[PDB]
């Protein structure tokens, strides 16, 4: 009620982080906000939020030096081995597409999540090689391909598409949308993040990059939230 | 000057600043948001601003009392037909569905919109009957009846949606995205305004309800954003 069911996270400001700490690597920054992911997920498994989505790859970011693109993926497979460790009994699902990655980090990444448990009382969404606007019209493409599937006239695919249809159809079908996108850096924007799905969401900002981000700054968003 | 081409406003707070101000009607707090959305479009005019969109009602808004709505509708009947005025020489676009108002209020709206010039220096999108998750469904709809018209077979519509597709099928087709969204009250939410154009949107929030909006908190929006 006054807590959040989903909580949704976009973690920016790794790499000013890791300037400001001078640090030449902006590695240093995203093996920082790695730990941080690993705290945040802890943090709201023990508030009692059902699901928390974290942003951990866009498509933007895929278009970065492939050096540096290649050492950001190892550290993204190494939150999701950690996030999928059995002790943690967590209920894992990626959302984004694998097949901008590399296959060998898809692989691991893949297997990581398949070995979670399908029921839980914590789920974590890892979004990578994520796009919103690309998340609902890949919806609205395996909704039109499945009536076809089933007989449906070209005709009738023109009529098929429904908003309940295409919630359905992406990536989080069958969760509930997020109640609460927390974003850090100062950065007053979506970024297309869950675009659909938080299309009702409370915003909650703080300025520190994610690295930097405290259990602290977590009980002061809850308390935001609630207090709304 | 770094101007948002186009900003976007919910303006919100209208009964709540009305209820506090200890008017007992708060269909009162309609009348002077009205009013303030009359100078807010002159600011954006004076600025600079080349396009700016008002939220004036949501699907959601369609469910509260008759005599509040009779009210509201016929105050944003008056908001538009002002907007609409010869003397302003503001192009004026409808985005959303009229066929949710009534058919008095739609005809007399869609006279004045209809009334005003294609070509003008500056444009105002009024968002009536407005749901925006609907908006990319009916945006979906139009793309595929078009390629349907073009000739494309079933198995060819399932792959024909693209993002730019999308894009060119909402009610703002052919308009530059919003760059500013603007939302009072200390409301931190976006409620599906303009869902899909929105993804990239820099939010500014005030907590001075919608009536007590004033230029000097424009200028800070507008200093905020210049400042991102
Ligand atoms: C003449 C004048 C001042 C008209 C404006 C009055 C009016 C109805 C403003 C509402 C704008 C707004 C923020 C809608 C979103 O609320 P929502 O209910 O659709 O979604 P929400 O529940 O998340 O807020």
């Amino acid at each position: 009620s006054d807590l959040p069911r989903h909580i949704a996270v976009l973690c920016d400001g790794n790499r000013r982080w890791a300037r400001s700490a001078g640090y030449d690597d902006v590695s240093y920054g995203y093996r920082m906000g790695a730990a941080k992911i690993a705290e945040m997920l802890r943090w709201c498994h023990e508030a009692g939020i059902e699901l928390a989505t974290v942003y951990l790859l866009s498509t933007e970011n895929l278009q970065r030096d492939p050096d540096e693109l290649a050492a950001l993926i190892e550290i993204i497979t190494d939150v999701v081995e950690e996030i999928c460790a059995p002790a943690n009994h967590w209920s894992v699902r990626t959302v984004g597409d694998l097949g901008l990655i590399g296959e060998e980090p898809a692989r691991r990444l893949r297997g990581a999540v398949e070995s979670t448990p399908e029921v839980a009382s914590f789920h974590v969404n890892v979004a990578v090689g994520y796009g919103g606007r690309r998340e609902i019209v890949d919806a609205v493409r395996a909704l039109l391909s499945k009536e076809l599937a089933n007989g449906a006239t070209a005709e009738e695919l023109v009529d098929a598409v429904t908003v309940e249809g295409i919630s359905e159809n992406l990536y989080t079908s069958g969760q509930p949308d997020p109640d609460l996108v927390i974003r850090t850096s100062g950065e007053q924007r979506l970024s297309g993040f869950l675009l659909w799905q938080s299309a009702y969401s409370e915003m909650w900002f703080t300025e520190a990059h994610w690295p930097a981000f405290r259990h602290v700054d977590f009980l002061r968003a809850l308390r935001d939230y609630s207090a709304r």
